[PDB]
Formats: C-alpha cells, structure tokens, sequence
C-alpha cells in the first residue's frame, strides 16, 4: 500500500487513554517507537492520575496493529497499514468471564511523523472484589493467536480472539475480545483472506519509576496462509 512505506524504519508511538471502570477514573499516557519489519514494539505507560484502578495486564491490547509484521507474501493482507496516514477507527467489546466488561472506542492516525493511538474506554458491571478490581492478576502476559477476517460493509475487518489472564492462586481469568476497525480516510484500503497474529509479549517495570507504570516489550508476525 501507498501506507506501508510509512512504517519502513523505527516510528514513534504515543498512546493515550481515559478510562471509567464501574465510576472509577483515569488516565494513561505512554510512550515508545515500533518497528514494524521486524513486528516489534517497546512502549512505557504511566497512570497520571495516581494508581491504576485496574491491573496492567488488562489494558495491553487496548493500547497499534499497523507495527504486525506481514510477509511479503501476504502484504496485500495488510489492511492496518492500507488505512494510514489518515488512520482508523478500532473498536472493542472485552468480556471477561464471570466479570464485567471493558468497551472501547480508539482512532490510530499519524500526527506529522508519529503513530498516536487515543482511547476511551467504558467498564461496567465489574465486581468489587473480582479478579479486575480486587487486582488479583499476576503481572504477567502470554503468546496468543489473533484472528482477522474481511467486513467489507464497512470497507473494514472485524478480529477476535481469547487472552487468558493468570490469576495469583494459579487459576487464569478469560477476557473474550471482539474487534471490529473501520478507515478514517478515502483511500483504498486493503480488504484481507482470513488469516491471524502471533504475538508475544513481556511486561517489565522501570526500577526508578515510582508512578504506578508498566514497561512492555512486543513482537507481532502475521500468519496462516
């Protein structure tokens, strides 16, 4: 795609989000560069308005599909790319199971050379002491498959997937995850065959940090055909 050139060598990346988890307010700003020949992301987040309200792990896939690497031979798969500079609207639905759930709204667009990702996210119905407010969660995340199919109704695709969270006593919370990315601009997008993302992720923290932050290390290889 014409958008593809745009992601040839190391970009900056800013993210920031508002959040309101069962009336719990907050914000997140992070930081990082992704290189997308080689699938990979290094981003550090920090909460700004003083303790997360929610534990780390639950936010890494709301906070930049466009860094995925895709084989050459599947570079005419590659619709998060196709939609840039002008970007695209991702929107979420995350169930997590026997718990409430997370939505959220984010557009992904270039401002001048950097790719920035704003989110809102709404989440209710939690439980006050479940595994997401009673931050039972281990500080943590695993390898995952991330599945992607054409939604041309929207010149768009529509993803889902499971992430599987650990929780302290050993046991794994479920959070659901159903996907769906329209373009913001009136360029041609690039319209994928089914396929999926193999990711892999590590989170970290900054030994001279004291705001409550996570540092997170990423490397995304798109796949199945």
């Amino acid at each position: 795609s014409k958008g593809e050139e745009l992601f040839t060598g190391v970009v900056p990346i800013l993210v920031e989000l508002d959040g309101d988890v069962n009336g719990h307010k907050f914000s997140v700003s992070g930081e990082g560069e992704g290189d997308a020949t080689y699938g990979k992301l290094t981003l550090k987040f920090i909460c700004t308005t003083g303790k997360l309200p929610v534990p780390w792990p639950t936010l890494v896939t709301t906070f930049v599909q466009c860094f995925s690497r895709y084989p050459d031979h599947m570079k005419r798969h590659d619709f998060f790319k196709s939609a840039m500079p002008e970007g695209y609207v991702q929107e979420r639905t995350i169930f997590f199971k026997d718990d409430g759930n997370y939505k959220t709204r984010a557009e992904v667009k270039f401002e001048g050379d950097t790719l920035v990702n704003r989110i809102e996210l709404k989440g209710i119905d939690f439980k006050e002491d479940g595994n997401i407010l009673g931050h039972k969660l281990e500080y943590n995340y695993n390898s995952n498959n991330v599945y992607i199919m054409a939604d041309k109704q929207k010149n768009g695709i529509k993803v889902n997937f499971k992430i599987r969270h650990n929780i302290e006593d050993g046991s794994v919370q479920l959070a659901d995850h159903y996907q769906q990315n329209t373009p913001i601009g009136d360029g041609p997008v690039l319209l994928p065959d089914n396929h999926y993302l193999s990711t892999q992720s590590a989170l970290s923290k900054d030994p001279n940090e004291k705001r409550d932050h996570m540092v997170l290390l990423e490397f995304v290889t798109a796949a199945g055909i």
